[PDB]
């Protein structure tokens, strides 16, 4: 498994726990309704250790870029400014966010040809499945 195997455009096809995760993050009702009903594509590109992830939907589009292993300021979809680091470890892309004494982890992995995205904060979890799109 390598980080390049995650590259491409991926379309959300299933979600569990996302509203509960947004509630744990402190996200207000307007953004939570958006996130409940948006059907995003995620576009992952990686050039060596340079990673970009763009999330596109009719309701909201976000994008960040980073160098694997390097701490950077990420503005999240809900507007947090976190100290984030992304690494490819044990066959998964692991994204660690820290802000205001809080922390959340997001993992992305390839399983059966689908992109499986899992998030957690304070044991509140989400699982989102994306299928590869042309
Ligand atoms: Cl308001 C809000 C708050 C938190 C969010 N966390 C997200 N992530 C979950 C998957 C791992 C990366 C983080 C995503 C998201 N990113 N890619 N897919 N969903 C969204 C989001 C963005 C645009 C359209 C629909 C949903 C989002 C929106």
């Amino acid at each position: 498994a390598t980080v390049q195997q995650l590259e491409g455009r991926w379309r959300l096809v299933d979600s569990k726990g996302f509203d509960e995760y947004m509630k744990e993050l402190g996200v207000g009702i307007a953004l939570r309704k958006m996130g409940a009903m948006a059907k995003p594509d995620c576009i992952i590109t990686c050039d060596g250790k340079n990673l970009t992830i763009k999330t596109e939907s009719t309701l909201k589009t976000t994008q960040f870029s980073c160098t694997l292993g390097e701490k950077f300021e990420e503005t999240t979809a809900d507007g947090r400014k976190t100290q984030t680091v992304c690494n490819f470890t044990d066959g998964a892309l692991v994204q660690h966010q820290e802000w205001d004494g809080k922390e959340s982890t997001i993992t992305r992995k390839l399983k059966d040809g689908k992109l499986v995205v899992e998030c957690v904060m304070n044991n509140v979890t989400c699982t989102r499945i994306y299928e590869k799109v042309e």
